[PDB]
């Protein structure tokens, strides 16, 4: 161990960037990477292939499948003309005999960057703090950052009339899960107005909150309550997740809906009750008929489906971010390149066996 | 929509599929000789297995490499095929066209029909219609003698699996003669025999027996698929035996009863000694091989069309790409953080 | 015989091993400062696991895209080696699905028997009898290691404990290149003598040596000390503290043992390691541990083995450039005039 103390953030390298949760970037920096993000979309949604990531290969770490998550990475890097190499949750040990230590040490020299979906927070970052190459956070038991950016893009490309963003509300119905939290961590660091309204029992602990607090004693934000059918009212966005609890203590079948079925169901009433043209989001996947009745999520002001071709939108951007970050700070020397080149074309052209 | 499929050959015309097979095959000449036709530059393909196959999953991985792709291997337990329409809705958001072998073919069709990108059929419990291709593309390469195919023979000999049915269905398509002989609890059925009568209306085709030994006579072709029952009632050792060991086994004998040079296919895998002899397999009028060489040869030519006919029908702004373009080179030739 | 395999470094002579480490590093060194030769474009190769092995897949899937091509990942079940459908039929079909093929078998017939049937080159992932493809990866690393005039020829190489696969192949290595190779290990576990043999036989041609059983005292004027290990072989996989029972008196590399053997011995370990068994944690974490650049090249070695073996298959198999333009133009017209 490194004898210190570390929690949940990774300790910075002066040469590298990584991407655990937002608590490390600012709002602008954000901004930045919602607009690149956006840059790209827009050039490969028209025909353009950028190839900013050529040949540049990247380590997918999943200790629990997650197909979207997967697929978006792995396309992303296509696009951009790099790889993405899937490291299945048994494939890898991250921590089973070979201590995170020597796993992050030598993954650094296999590939250019990671990404990793782990079961545990602590491990992830563990993880960004041994390696020498940027490291991306699928998601933890504590947070979705890479889904927090897919979601701020969203919004973006959804404003509907003078409402600048800073100035928009946004709604959190239900359990409080990492996308819950998440999703407050993002809106406030933006200077939004946020809100998880949820049962007594599963709201976003005072120790979260504080992070929340943190954030708009900086960006002019706010949040919570627990009495639905009002502080859903002039929402500009409402948002859910799903109802199971936390990979370990789930499905209680008929007592999530113990809990949560009467109010805290997103439908029509619900929708209206919050707002004309509120636009509804969801991480997905949607259990039809419990968070969610299916006149809304089919209806016209769902985006949930944007919401989800921008979980690729923004890891399209995220890792361009960080490589263009790692190659300054360690940039080629274009004379080593050259004689490199040329001493292999010399050796190919003219040795054999 | 603005998009095609490939469920079944029982959507596309004689000539689609010549067009195809054309195609397929031009496009193997190039990478026969070390020129590797770049037709899907950065495109991303999802494959979606519910039951692994690795010769058609490299076939797919393989044939979008050499076109300038990816393919991406959606485990059978990684993926779910939450409602079809959400899966499908979210998709093609995420890849630009997609494949699936699926256990029932049903849920093949539904995701086609609310995919908004081309969707491929890997293979379903119904049938194989990206092996129909690769063995039309086979028995072009190999007709012996001014015939012309609309005139050579087709004998499928076994169980009437989804390979047995979908060799039908494409030879028909192409005015062949066909025939499947097989014991009379394992033909095609009326259903089945239905649609390639139907085929038969319209290219001038033919098919059906029980009795072997005869129908294999002037056979150009004879292909044969392996035993085992319908993965589930994945029949019984020596109760296969039981049923096929009589006849329908592809021996010597067999072969020379069939023609002096009838080529023998198979779609493998194969087990040597039950539904073909190794002599046979292994011996100079097999193509079984090039057969399976093909089954990439027809997949590579098969994704192509998809997405070239996806492109036209969705065409890209050349300007509004040009400036795309231009914004994002500004944008990261000045900003920074 | 128009294409060539690489199962073990036997089939190899000390030149083309030698061939192959400047092949492997000037590649290396071009792609350190942001070149990336794309020697492979468009190449397909096919990776066969029969144990998963997160080091190795990952090395060659990476090799393949910076070298401009792709690896194809066959899980240990997805394929079938021999699974009711013969190596036979499975090595006929699969060369002509890719371009190249490596498999980390658990029987080491059954790699050749591959590399014997199919007609596309055949790489050896790791067997239950050598590892040719670290062979070379260690090789690499030793060479950008070798400190002061010591040319290499004239180096010790020490392996401690079990005899594994990754030991033989350093002897089998290390031999080939002239160098002093020993294993030191308790009786029950020193390479056998139709292992040694082969060895022998190796340096009755390159001017190398090995062996002995009593420690503290071979690992003495060590260049490079190396160990795995000591689980068993994947199936008597031993014992918790049996292990220790036969190897924790001796046979652990820690401070005292790395002082013993030379001011600046390296220390080299193919990974993963127990930390606390087979070496202690202020060796391998260490000033001279080089164990992290070896694990690097791991890769560096297999990015020029891939092309080795392909250039050498494409001399053999010359594309006809003529017929090549014509289909290439054929195609362009096909595609410019017809459609459906």
């Amino acid at each position: 161990h490194h004898h210190h103390s570390s929690g949940l953030v990774p300790r910075g390298s002066h040469m590298k960037r990584d991407y655990v949760t937002t608590e490390t970037y600012t709002k602008e920096e954000m901004h930045y990477l919602v607009d690149l993000s956006l840059k790209i979309k827009e050039a490969i949604k028209n025909g353009y292939y950028p190839q900013l990531l050529k040949n540049k290969s990247l380590g997918m770490i999943f200790q629990q499948s997650s197909t979207r998550t997967r697929v978006s990475f792995e396309t992303a890097m296509e696009q951009l003309g790099g790889h993405g190499e899937y490291l299945a949750p048994g494939q890898i040990q991250l921590g089973g005999h070979e201590t995170i230590e020597d796993t992050s040490r030598v993954l650094s020299r296999l590939v250019d960057i990671l990404m990793a979906r782990v079961e545990r927070h602590h491990s992830i970052v563990d993880l960004a703090n041994c390696a020498t190459i940027p490291v991306i956070n699928g998601m933890s038991d504590y947070n979705h950052p890479t889904q927090e950016l897919g979601d701020l893009c969203t919004m973006v490309e959804h404003l509907p009339e003078g409402k600048k963003l800073e100035d928009c509300k946004v709604v959190f119905v239900g359990d409080a899960t990492q996308v819950c939290f998440s999703l407050g961590l993002i809106t406030t660091k933006m200077g939004m107005n946020f809100v998880h309204f949820g049962p007594e029992g599963f709201q976003l602990n005072e120790e979260h909150q504080a992070k929340l607090a943190k954030n708009c004693e900086v960006s002019g934000g706010s949040f919570l309550v627990t009495d639905d059918a009002s502080s859903v009212e002039g929402a500009d966005f409402l948002y859910t997740d799903v109802w199971y609890g936390l990979y370990e203590a789930e499905l209680s079948e008929e007592e999530r809906m113990k809990v949560f079925y009467p109010k805290y169901q997103v439908n029509q009433e619900m929708m209206d009750r919050a707002g004309a043209n509120c636009k509804f989001m969801h991480c997905l996947p949607a259990t039809r008929g419990e968070e969610v009745t299916d006149e809304v999520i089919d209806g016209k002001n769902s985006i949930c489906f944007d919401e989800a071709e921008n979980r690729l939108t923004s890891i399209r951007g995220l890792l361009v971010y960080l490589m263009n970050d790692y190659e300054a700070k360690n940039p080629y020397d274009l004379i080593k390149q050259a004689e490199a080149k040329k001493e292999l074309e010399v050796f190919l052209d003219t040795q054999s066996i």
